[PDB]
């Protein structure tokens, strides 16, 4: 069927009749009142039984050898549906298969009823959940640490063209996977006032909000080791929120308790954008508090709760643990493992200060100052004033640093403080963590570069051994194995398997660049690829497109950044050079665009509509017929890119050189066989030189070129004056073309292209469709496009996150990764 | 070990390797980490286990025979812990035992982890637990239909001698006998507008939010069925909770989600009083609404959804439809089911009004006016204004039939009003409910009188064929059996087990009421019993008291009309006596009193006070010595009530003739083993009159007395004039003796007490205290005392619920009983 493992004789039995127990005693069913949803839980709890003996072992494994522990604080985690994901890294998938068929059932449309675990926006999200499956197949002692949101991402519909929001709510018929643990409820203290008295501070009268944690397996692949995923729900405590006495009203009393639980009730929709909300702020001070009280209580036990030197000598504590930060959201860890070091451990301020900055790993995701959090300092000095006076003491330490580097250099001392003047101060986040963290990584080598060179220049003279990179990449398993199996299946036949847990193999694929055989079948599981998302676009949406024609796709979250304009404007050419000739041919194409648009983001939301708009207009021509077709993507999510991505043609990467920090959408097209038009920005350029200039679709400026441009001044106007194509485009949207009954619908569009475009759209407007054309011509021959698809997928094999945290592993967190197979899952019971 | 059923060789090794299945699998713990707790749900879960194939065989079964269907609609359902009484209904208890003795466990010590299910209040929703438990013992197809509040009557705290309230999180840790039943999600509609357009009235523009069902079985007693009891909760629809847009923000529309949640959060903690609250009449509606459509889509399929006269004809309604409102809270599915009748299936209003009227009962639960539901129309009008047409148009209709039954009787029209005009116009929900049901019964042979003879009178002369009683009971399976293991086993060694459901043979207890080995067991299983309860209070609560000493006990919430007050003046007597002559003999009494108070009830939270106040004084007086102590029962409920009942020697059942409708606990105390001293109020009557007026304590005015007093007009300074132990006492609470801090604390109790006693405590002093003395006089007399008891527990069968669901059944529903066992468990998968 496939190498989704062994359909044995004993286990597809086995299956059967758990699958059986689970829909009698779990669901209460019986099979003639079971829908597809019951069976789904059947099969979701008969596959999480797998799991949980070597979840246990796992665990109780690390109690015993004491490792060094890595914890992964984020404040989110895309994680998608997860039952396919571990039938795949169990070895599963082939006997479910098999079992559920002579069940009678189709395991796919099972498959189906999942619902996504959108706790993420995106690539920030989703990097934190390919690294969990990463981390798990090093066989690292490692734990994510996170919120456990009972709103994720909301689920966008387009009205009108327009798009809706709607709330996510995922938990609306349980979570299978996840197992409270209500038994290790920690407390969290919020607001009060600081006491000063005889021995130390004294944070007091603070408000309490209770955390309690939920627990989700993550399996390493087909190695027996199971990590865990500790995610935290806020709960009211029932004594103050109640106890606070004299009048207000018994009733309302615990009716108010939903204001202490609306700390994990949604996450923020923001993607590379900051918004100073207080109640953000809560869900950052949340994770982080009770994400610690867990670490240290570890810590405690460890081999220390037993003997060793005896003293709780927190010497020890960088050996033993290592906290990643995932950008500048978890970064009141610093100020908190201070407080309670200083404070109630009692250690003094030096001491406490050097395990801090040994423990502690910041990771710098984004260059846009929209993105960098810097709070208002009146939020922190209110909700956690403690916290304000520790960050303080940190800044006016570190400045003393600095000064005694650079003696007289007081413009520079302004600039790397932690503390900013002016309208409102303000606390740079980012500044924190590099000032209480030994290692500040970039996602991608330009990025990092970028880093060093312009945006913590001053934090790189200082202490330059601090500044590192360290590559994004993704899973090979749920993006390769679990979403290509056709594609996953033809190189195995070749190459073996091993390349599932070492990518690099997937060079021995370059001396298969001439293979006929290939060639053909490399083509055919495109094609079939294509052929089962144009169904679901059908099936699900409802209204056709053309399997012939060439899958032009852009698939992120919507920004002026991303440039999904960029590649408006080529699609309005490509129709207006049709309607200009059109009996001429064209390689017929599907142009499809996806992604969300933050609830606040006007631009974002203008762009979606521009995008439906034009296909209002393109898709509805008869001149045009099936060689061009505009789609937008509703609600893009993981569940959604695991269909589209294997089924692309060509990868849309065109973000202005610089803003993009890596980006890994990119690398999970050149995985699936796709080819990429893009600029030299992020991790394009590795991409590029890992499987070599000439197999790669590369246009517009370099980073160079867009600062030579900003020191001359970016003028649109030049450009709307040179190109007759363009010009002609800005006067359709200006006059209604493309919106009829509303003629000046798109008027901020335009006003923003001509007068304030941060990111010079017009600029890279040649280039680009002159560079689309080159790939048009390419398409024209399907063996050679084959042939550099081929240049493609043999060469992206450094774009696997087990390259990426093997590396965090030994440059940042000091442990050895191992591809060793856990002792089995065997039964046991001490 | 006692008839707790067989501990097989079989079962007892298939329990234990399913308590470490569900340990290890459902728990996802290892022994080496288990704590009492996890014990307990893994126990829990193997027990539910074996009562989810009856489940599902029960509710096919009344699929397939489809007989009539009774629905019982209360807002309250006081279940307690259920995991014990699942092993006694399934005859598990011995065998669990040993197993987890086996398994080195106590089985006990598990027992006492599990939260106790408070949707209740009192009475009333106990009254509801011991009908389901009746319902499903006389094989009736029978639902519990209520609303799963997620905050049940809080918890009590004693500080200072004041109650504390705080709340009662008890699904914190889960509950293992619920199932979340998501896919049967309906929608319930709010407020809007009518329109009447040709053909009919729309109820629109609604705000509507949904209700989620959650099954919890129902096991009958050793007949292997199972029925089931579906609580709702409240879920915002994802769409215009969300979807009504143009500005408000994005998150905060996620945040009031939690505003439509809120109906089903937490019990209204009022017993035998009303409060008009908006959200209080929200979640009677809830109840009603949903509740209805589940019992018209099981109608619709039956056997008329397959063929039958063919034609939606709901003329066979009422003969498989009987729903029971269980007090006026539910009275709005009168008006609902009218409007769902003619507005959705367009039936003529007469055809409409039969049905409902057939099909609909109404049970009265007292008679203070305090406690009577009317609500002001501006809030019915806002919230359902079709409802309110339908109200206005039944009450036309009404009053037109009595206008025609007296004509002239122009004030009688007026006092039969579902309208109460003045301040602000009332809807009398009482007399709704009279109207639109065939049958309205009290809960005791007096309390119905008095509903004939007072408070419905006119309704009763216009159709005194609705009106019936129906004398309350108790289930013998939890309050005998459960509680009191010791004194069930010396019954079935005498007489069998057969009587556990069938209580009337306990009449043949009676011919042991000489016999010497008997009279011996009795005394010594009540000696046990006060051992064991002695111990609990100082393991759990701590400060010693004499198991020796009379044990005397008044557990019920805290009301002026239950007189906890009048006991109080008795027990401030017995102190002031042997403060008088401390070297005369008097037989040792514990008074325990326990009960809550509701939030609001000023007067009930100062007589807790005062309770606490004299054991204070009391207990600590070396003179008094260990012959009396003054004990407050924190947090009475269920599960305490499991525990001090079979402990109790003297019931006190005090309240003032002719206001406590029937009581139940007057019950629980008489098969257990206790003496009752009370007055001739309720079933106190019935229980006297079936054990005979010598075997029981009376005193004090009977409801003709009191009256007598009314029109003379009560005075209490009369009895304070000619009674100086009772002057005495008022003038220790005027002076500070109980409160020397605050001497002029307990001024609001003699205030009330000298110039507005509703209940006249006063009057019935004297011939309380007289009568206090002859059960003391009784008590010194062991063989005599034990054989008056015999004579109680001998002639209570007539106290158990059986008895009252069997008339129910016959006289209300038109359903027969049947102690038929149903088809085995047995496995089958269809
Ligand atoms: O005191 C202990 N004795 C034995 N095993 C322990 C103990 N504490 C933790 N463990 C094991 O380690 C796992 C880890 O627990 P953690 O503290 O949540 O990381 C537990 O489920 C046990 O298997
Ligand atoms: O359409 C049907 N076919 C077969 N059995 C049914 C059907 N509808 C209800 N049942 C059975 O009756 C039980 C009652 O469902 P209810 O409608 O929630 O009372 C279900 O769990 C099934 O066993
Ligand atoms: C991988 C992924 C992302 C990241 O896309 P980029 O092109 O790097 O912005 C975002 N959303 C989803 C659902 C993803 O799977
Ligand atoms: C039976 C019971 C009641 C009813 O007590 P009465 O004496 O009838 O008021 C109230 N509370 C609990 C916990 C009960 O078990
Ligand atoms: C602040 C933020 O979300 N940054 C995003 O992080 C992901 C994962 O590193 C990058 O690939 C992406 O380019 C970048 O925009
Ligand atoms: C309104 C109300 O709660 N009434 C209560 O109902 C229970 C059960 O019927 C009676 O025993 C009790 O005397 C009465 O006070």
């Amino acid at each position: 069927i496939s190498v989704r493992g062994l359909a044995g004789v004993e286990n597809v039995t086995e299956l059967k009749k758990n699958f059986n127990r689970h829909l009698h005693f779990t669901l209460v069913k019986d099979r003639n009142v079971a829908t597809p949803r019951d069976y789904y839980f059947a099969l979701a709890h008969t596959v999480r039984d797998h799991l949980v003996g070597r979840w246990i072992r796992t665990q109780q494994h690390y109690y015993e050898k004491d490792p060094k522990r890595i914890y992964y604080l984020s404040l989110e985690f895309y994680m998608g549906r997860t039952l396919q994901n571990t039938m795949v890294n169990l070895a599963l998938e082939n006997a479910c298969d098999e079992a559920t068929y002579q069940l009678g059932l189709d395991m796919e449309e099972l498959e189906e009823i999942e619902e996504d675990a959108g706790l993420g926006n995106g690539g920030l999200g989703r990097l934190a959940a390919c690294f969990l499956d990463s981390m798990a197949t090093l066989g690292l002692a490692a734990y994510g640490y996170g919120i456990r949101y009972e709103f994720g991402i909301f689920n966008q519909k387009i009205c009108g063209g327009w798009q809706m929001e709607e709330a996510d709510d995922w938990l609306r018929y349980g979570n299978p996977w996840e197992k409270a643990r209500p038994e290790f409820t920690l407390p969290v203290h919020f607001y009060g006032r600081v006491e000063h008295t005889s021995q130390g501070a004294k944070w007091v009268d603070t408000q309490v909000v209770l955390a309690m944690p939920y627990d989700t397996p993550v399996p390493g692949y087909r190695n027996n080791v199971v990590n865990t995923m500790r995610l935290w729900s806020a709960k009211a405590p029932n004594d103050f929120n109640l106890k606070d006495f004299n009048v207000g009203g018994y009733i309302q009393a615990v009716l108010d308790r939903n204001l202490a639980e609306n700390i994990s009730r949604v996450l923020y929709p923001n993607d590379n954008f900051f918004e100073g909300k207080e109640l953000r702020l809560k869900q950052e001070y949340f994770v982080v508090a009770a994400t610690l009280q867990d670490i240290i209580r570890r810590f405690k036990s460890s081999k220390f709760g037993c003997r060793d030197p005896v003293r709780t000598n927190f010497d020890a504590f960088p050996d033993k643990v290592a906290i990643q930060l995932n950008d500048t959201h978890p970064s009141l860890a610093i100020p908190e493992l201070m407080r309670v070091l200083v404070d109630l451990e009692r250690l003094d301020w030096d001491k406490a200060w050097e395990v801090t900055v040994k423990t502690c790993a910041y990771t710098n995701h984004t260059v846009i100052p929209e993105a960098l959090e810097r709070w208002p300092v009146h939020l922190l000095e209110t909700l956690l004033p403690r916290h304000l006076q520790i960050i303080y003491e940190i800044n006016q330490r570190f400045l003393n640093r600095v000064a005694a580097a650079f003696p007289g250099d007081v413009d520079r001392l302004r600039r790397m403080s932690l503390v900013e003047e002016g309208a409102v101060k303000r606390i740079n986040m980012a500044h924190l963590c590099i000032a209480g963290s030994h290692a500040v990584n970039g996602v991608a080598r330009i990025h990092s570069e970028i880093l060093k060179k312009t945006i913590f220049k001053d934090f790189y003279e200082l202490e330059p051994h601090k500044f590192q990179n360290k590559t994004n990449g993704i899973t090979p398993r749920r993006w390769l194995v679990l979403c290509n199996p056709g594609l996953a299946e033809i190189i195995a036949e070749r190459i073996g398997e091993e390349y599932i847990s070492d990518l690099d193999q997937l060079r021995k694929l370059l001396s298969y660049v001439d293979d006929e055989a290939f060639i053909r079948d490399v083509a055919k599981v495109k094609q079939e690829n294509k052929l089962k998302f144009a169904a679901y676009l059908e099936r699900e949406y409802k209204v056709h497109i053309n399997p012939n024609s060439l899958f032009d796709v852009q698939v992120k979250r919507i920004h002026e950044y991303k440039r999904q304009l960029l590649n408006c404007l080529h699609v309005i050419t490509l129709y207006n050079r049709i309607k200009k000739e059109p009996n001429k041919f064209v390689v017929p194409r599907t142009v499809m665009i996806g992604g969300k648009a933050a609830p606040g983001y006007h631009m974002a939301k203008m762009i979606i509509k521009l995008i439906t708009a034009i296909g209002d207009v393109v898709n509805h021509d008869p001149v045009v017929g099936d060689r061009l077709r505009v789609i937008f993507l509703e609600n893009y999510r993981v569940s959604l890119a695991e269909k589209v991505i294997p089924a692309a043609d060509l990868s849309e990467q065109i973000s202005t050189a610089g803003t993009e920090a890596s980006g890994t959408g990119n690398m999970k097209f050149m995985l699936n066989g796709a080819l990429t038009i893009g600029t030299m920005d992020g991790a394009n350029v590795e991409m590029a030189e890992e499987a070599g200039e000439e197999n790669f679709f590369i246009f517009g400026m370099r980073v160079e070129d867009v600062d030579r441009l900003d020191q001359r001044g970016y003028n649109a106007q030049e450009y709307y004056d040179r190109i007759p194509e363009l010009r002609q485009i800005i006067e359709q949207l200006s006059s209604g073309f493309f919106s009829p009954k509303q003629p000046d619908l798109f008027k901020d569009i335009v006003n923003m292209l001509m007068h304030h475009d941060r990111f010079k759209v017009f600029a890279d407007y040649e280039e680009y469709v002159k560079c689309q054309e080159r790939v048009s011509a390419l398409y024209k021959n399907p063996r050679e496009w084959t042939r550099m698809v081929i240049r493609n997928i043999a060469t992206s094999g450094k774009f696997s996150s087990d390259r990426t945290i093997a590396q965090y592993a030994r440059e940042i967190w000091g442990v050895e990764p191992s591809r060793q197979r856990l002792p089995a899952p065997d039964e046991k019971i001490p």
